[PDB]
């Protein structure tokens, strides 16, 4: 729906920002340390901690880049009527 | 300013964790996002991550936590 494709483009367009601050990483990889103690995340394979300390840097990196919140949300369907 | 912006993108992101489409984008821009540069040499295996966290990030942010909570025991409020 159009309110799918709104609410796309505004996490989008929210995520370039917030994803510049340095406090926005450091909030969430802290959130990640408690987490991947508790149920069910403890129990994971890959090991939780492992993939936090790979793959959000990366994440992190993805939403600095040149994105246009409406190209994103269109290409990846979240927008069916354009 | 960062506290507003925290609060915007966890209640939007619960919203969002309701439907099926937004899921289902996820999953389909992470597939082919695992087979290209850098994530394709990744250890653990991009594919396995996606697998095996997915669904459980989504019903994390389903049911679990509320925007004023998560951002203020987080430091951004």
């Amino acid at each position: 729906a159009n309110d799918l494709c709104q609410e796309c483009e505004d996490i989008v367009h929210l995520l370039t920002k917030m994803t510049k601050e340095d406090a926005f990483q450091e909030a969430i990889r802290k959130f990640w340390e408690q987490e991947c103690d508790i149920l069910p995340w403890k129990l994971l394979w890959p090991r939780c901690r492992q993939v936090l300390d790979v793959y959000l840097p990366l994440w992190i990196d993805y939403f600095q880049s040149q994105i246009n919140p409406k190209a994103w949300c269109n290409h990846w369907g979240l927008c069916p009527r354009g």
